[PDB]
């Protein structure tokens, strides 16, 4: 019975993703899949996520991972379903989420044949995924050991990104087939463990110099990281006296707010040319004026410490690139207290926020941005779309030290945000602020079926400013009231902070639509970049 | 000297290379970094542009477009997932057939791979689903024009079917001064010309089959699957003439002589006449119905032969025969009918008497209902969409399609994942007022096409046969669409009245319940499995 000895088959295969971290699992309903599916149905250790757009589900997939930072997989059926995930995944090999992919495929009898919901599968994403299995037609003439093993090679050995593993059955998917072909397993079904334990770190090693280095006039450069990590790094920056630079993604708490303005006086460029090295540490820095600075910043010395592989530095600067968790790393090169070098920028900063506070009155993209820590929720998180509303917070407000951020900003794609805010919010369990624009909103409209079931309050806000038959001015209210969720279009604070208050009362999605001009943001940052470049 | 001046001239010649080869349509998407391309092509007065802001949905409309013009249609998207976007489309292009041609902009190669923004590997991207991926070179005065010309001819020129990639750096920035210009004109009087620089064009068909005249006596049955409505009928005309039964699906617009085929093959009297076949010709691909699906696996006649315009095996079963590459129109030409007359005495028996068993069915206010009386609302001189769910198969199993009344579809392989921006991309090609049935699932998937189908030169109506607790009432308001949901036969009638006078989209949804439609087969099938 060839139905029986697939299911064993696939039953193999979801049990060894149980030993590698895999938890969350991302399924959509769908007629060939049903084998992965009926078996992680059974497998009492998976939660169960679903959406039937499967690009949003490879973002609420993706969400999950970055958030919960384990092994999160997701199952689809055969063909086109397969290519949507190729979004998901592309960000995930570019940030380091583990999304393993089980992608159902006819079996090779039926590729290239005119069969319907039929494609070609291996090899299907190229270079994205760090891994790609592609296991053959299931046969009891392969042992269950080399299958658990080919699985364990992959999760075992995988620093960072996404596995796809196509998963062929034999046509068409009730006795004791199987058996003894699982039973040669053993007391492996009672483990812990994988079968075969392979995880060797990659890491690179003690600066030996750094006790020389951390003498010198650094600067440092916060990337994206975890919340511990901000304040870890908040702290070494100070004890070493070199002014940090930190951007919206760090959680440093931003000890010198508004960079992307004071990077544009030349009493502050000119204090950073007298720098030697410059630690930045994490990366997809988001200013404009840092992203500047940076490319064109001279130093003895370029490090960038990240666990993520590869260059980092699009200006390749001579220097380093140290993969390394990076709270681990501090603690490998430490910090000592010297005085501060820096005199001007400290200054120029508080200023350049006295600037921004002037200008904080009028109803707009700017000042909703520059108000927004007085809108995360307590003990919240916030996600960050990618939009000029997510420049002009990083340009204008200061952050909490250690307060969650999260974002797309591997590709920056503006495919998934709302599935992807979704896994974000499900993993914590934590109520959410996320920020998104208009076209974002509309792209991923239908992931609104998702953030209905939140388990904890969401708060979409959606800035929206628009952009047989004349065009076509959207707005959000059907949306929200297709999919039953709050709606309010504040004109005004007031109606804001209300629309907010009824937000966190309960576990659902609410959605606050703001409307703006396609001017009025980016040229409240121009004057304050301006006005901040004289003083 | 300026980078930018010229990074425009070296996109101008892209997009006025594929001018020469039928390109009309280009879809396009808004961008930071194909600004380039977008605006040669604005500048470039050959193109129709059409617009999306969800690069899945562009990739559908342009399969859309392409599916009913037959003519290549052009992509243009930014770099990053939004390339990644058009993947859905392209494999359906690969299989169909459809000529997508991707431009894709991307970060000039020494941004690739160091964490630059919106960046990633882009050549190669999707492996072998195209049929031709062209890499660019980071664009250079040092490359002739005619070189840059010339790849692209030869890819748009050997192109038989499916997707071309082509994958376009541009070195950052976007003087305006005339760097690119000495360059161009080495290209001379091409400017003025009608044609390409390389015509490369080499045709693929299979030959005369020399013994046509010999298996064409013979028992045969003639299955049609997807081709154009005039080929449904000149394949019409053909099997009549020979006398060999024509199952004739939904795809076909054949006029469907042998209707109901999907209950008819489940009795026996009709099994045994079909055991008696000795060749089957099968026209086009794609069969839908589940029993002729089966029939075809398990039919052992002496030779199966496929007829279709589109290179690869298509014959799932794998049967002792031949795979003919042709147009079908011009096979029918080349292979003419005899008159001869009928070896099927038993089967136009059972497919009256199937239809007249569906007919006693036609009262009660549900989804195969509305399959069995389709033709009522098909408008006139219009065109039909028709998605992947199960009310098309009740289309095929309960209903007859009038001969040569255009239909399409996905149905390469049958994603649920761009049907509403397939048919946008459906009516805006061919200017017919079309109507388009669809699941809730498919509505949801593809939502914010709704946006697209806001824009119709036609009348179009998106039927949506939900089946359960969201109402698509909602978004047809967002996207000021009239919206009706009938409940029964008089309130579906006054909904369709309506819909037709104006370029507009109207949507009307039609709930029912997950079971009466599959029961309602079922009985069917058995009530014809017993006469």
């Amino acid at each position: 019975s060839v139905s029986a000895f697939n299911r064993r088959w696939a039953a193999v295969i979801l049990e060894a993703l149980t030993r590698h971290g895999v938890r969350h699992i991302c399924i959509a309903p769908g007629s060939r899949s049903t084998l992965l599916t009926l078996a992680a149905a059974e497998n009492s250790a998976f939660i169960h996520h679903t959406h039937f757009d499967e690009r949003g589900l490879g973002h609420l997939a993706l969400g999950l991972a970055k958030v919960s930072k384990q092994p999160v997989a997701v199952i689809v059926t055969s063909g086109t379903a397969v290519a949507n995930l190729y979004p998901a995944l592309i960000e995930a090999g570019l940030t380091g989420e583990k999304l393993i992919l089980l992608t159902a495929d006819r079996p090779p009898e039926l590729i290239d044949c005119g069969a319907n919901q039929a494609i070609r599968q291996p090899g299907m994403f190229a270079s994205h995924p760090t891994h790609s299995i592609s296991l053959p037609r299931p046969t009891q003439d392969i042992p269950a050991r080399w299958l658990v093993s080919t699985i364990d090679h992959a999760l075992g050995t995988l620093h960072a990104g996404g596995v796809h593993i196509n998963c062929p059955f034999a046509e068409p998917l009730m006795d004791d087939t199987g058996l003894s072909w699982q039973q040669r397993l053993g007391d492996w079904w009672q483990d812990d463990k994988p079968w075969l334990r392979e995880a060797p770190r990659l890491e690179s090693e003690k600066q030996r110099d750094w006790f020389f280095w951390r003498q010198k006039r650094g600067v440092v450069v916060a990337g994206r990281m975890s919340a511990e990590e901000g304040k870890k790094v908040a702290l070494w920056a100070q004890t070493l006296g070199w002014p940090l630079i930190g951007d919206v993604l760090s959680q440093t708490g931003q000890p010198l707010p508004c960079a992307d303005l004071w990077l544009g006086n030349a009493k502050a460029t000119s204090e950073l040319q007298q720098a030697q090295i410059v630690v930045q540490l994490g990366s997809s820095l988001t200013g404009k004026r840092l992203l500047q600075w940076q490319a064109s910043c001279e130093p003895e010395e370029y490090w960038i410490v990240d666990d993520i592989e590869g260059r980092l530095d699009p200006a390749h600067h001579r220097g380093r690139r140290l993969i390394a968790n990076i709270a681990d790393w501090l603690e490998l090169h430490p910090a000592e207290k010297r005085q501060p070098w820096c005199v001007e920028i400290p200054r120029l900063a508080e200023q350049a926020m006295q600037a921004v506070i002037a200008r904080r009155d009028a109803f707009g993209e700017a000042q909703l941005a520059h108000r927004i820590c007085d809108y995360l929720p307590e003990q919240g998180q916030l996600f960050v779309g990618n939009s000029l509303v997510v420049r002009l917070i990083d340009a204008l407000s200061q952050l909490p030290a250690g307060y969650p951020v999260y974002s797309n900003r591997g590709a920056s794609g503006i495919d998934g945000l709302l599935s992807t805010a979704a896994g974000v919010q499900r993993a914590s369990g934590k109520p959410t602020l996320a920020i998104v624009g208009d076209l974002s909103a509309l792209y991923d409209l239908n992931a609104l079926a998702l953030l209905r079931q939140v388990s904890a309050p969401l708060v979409l806000i959606v800035v929206n400013n628009n952009g047989y038959l004349m065009p076509q001015n959207v707005h959000f209210e059907h949306a929200a009231a297709m999919f039953e969720l709050k709606y309010h279009r504040p004109q005004n604070w007031q109606e804001l902070e209300t629309a907010f208050a009824d937000a966190w009362r309960t576990p659902t999605t609410t959605v606050i639509e703001m409307v703006v001009n396609d001017t009025d943001g980016a040229q409240t940052l121009q004057q304050l970049l301006a006005q901040v470049s004289h003083l």
